[PDB]
């Protein structure tokens, strides 16, 4: 029984049942569903939206749960990074156990289907890993999905990297299908051995599939400066220009 239903296109309330810290500003949040056998019902590629009433406004933002129907019943799980002057993210970071959130879904133009592409090149920064992780996890857990995934995941320093151990476990499931490189612009520590710097044209050319590969797609999600930089790099590398309104058929798709 899926809780999200496009025919009942309204907000619904779900209570916070568990909260686990990932970093000083980021936690995993587990929200309860009405029945122990319920699943969220979120198609792969799509997100939920969460509404907070703040400063006289209904403010809504997109979140991609880390849980899938196939591994999570009776609840759903989100990763949320809170900012000091955030809005919806600040509300979430103020919830106590038992408080509820108002959500609506599913939403989004990315409708992932098994083997719809031969190779996904993923470019993520910060919480932009969330839409990527959902897709890679689905592909990892589907024993008939052969889609190659090459992810370049850029952050400023070590404490900003999210889901690294989870991602590495997905690689270990399909080590011939999945490739991840981590970049840090400015590592804090001398024991970083991943990539150094930000995601440049040269990084994308080295690590992601080329624009000439049949049925390839580039997926992008991150803060606006990263998105503008990497979009320009993909055009310079011969990918088709991402469309103002990203649609699933586009060669470069921005979340
Ligand atoms: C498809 C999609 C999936 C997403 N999934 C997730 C997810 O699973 N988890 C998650 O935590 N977020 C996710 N995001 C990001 C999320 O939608 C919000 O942008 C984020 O939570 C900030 O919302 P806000 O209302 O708190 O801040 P806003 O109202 O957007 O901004 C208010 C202030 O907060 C600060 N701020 C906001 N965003 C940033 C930022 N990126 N870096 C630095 N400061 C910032 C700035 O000071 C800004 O002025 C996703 C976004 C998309 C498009
Ligand atoms: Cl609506
Ligand atoms: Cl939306
Ligand atoms: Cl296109």
């Amino acid at each position: 029984k899926p809780v999200l239903d496009p025919k009942r296109n309204d907000f619904q309330s779900f209570p916070l049942v568990e909260k686990t810290i990932l970093t000083h500003n980021t936690s995993m949040y587990k929200f309860g569903l009405p029945h122990a056998d319920d699943v969220l019902g979120l198609p792969i590629g799509q997100h939920i939206v969460i509404k907070a009433n703040i400063n006289g406004k209904d403010i809504t933002r997109s979140y991609t749960p880390t849980s899938l129907d196939g591994d999570t019943k009776g609840n759903f799980e989100l990763l949320v990074k809170s900012y000091p002057t955030g809005n919806v993210s600040k509300m979430i970071g103020e919830l106590k156990i038992g408080d509820s959130i108002q959500i609506k879904g599913p939403r989004g133009n990315y409708h992932y289907e098994r083997n719809c592409r031969s190779h996904l090149g993923m470019i993520a920064g910060g919480t932009g890993i969330a839409p990527m992780y959902q897709i890679m996890k689905a592909i990892a857990m589907d024993p008939h999905d052969t889609t190659k995934v090459s992810l370049v995941f850029g952050n400023v320093h070590e404490e900003d990297i999210l889901l690294k151990k989870e991602l590495e476990a997905l690689v270990a499931m399909k080590p011939s299908q999945f490739k991840i490189v981590y970049y840090l612009d400015s590592p804090d520590r001398e024991d970083w051995t991943g990539g150094v710097g930000y995601i440049t044209k040269d990084v994308i050319k080295e690590h992601l599939p080329a624009a000439t590969m049949d049925n390839v797609q580039i997926l992008i999600c991150g803060p606006p400066a990263m998105v503008a930089s990497v979009r320009r790099s993909t055009v310079d590398l011969g990918f088709r220009r991402s469309k103002p309104l990203s649609k699933m058929e586009d060669q470069v798709f921005v979340f």
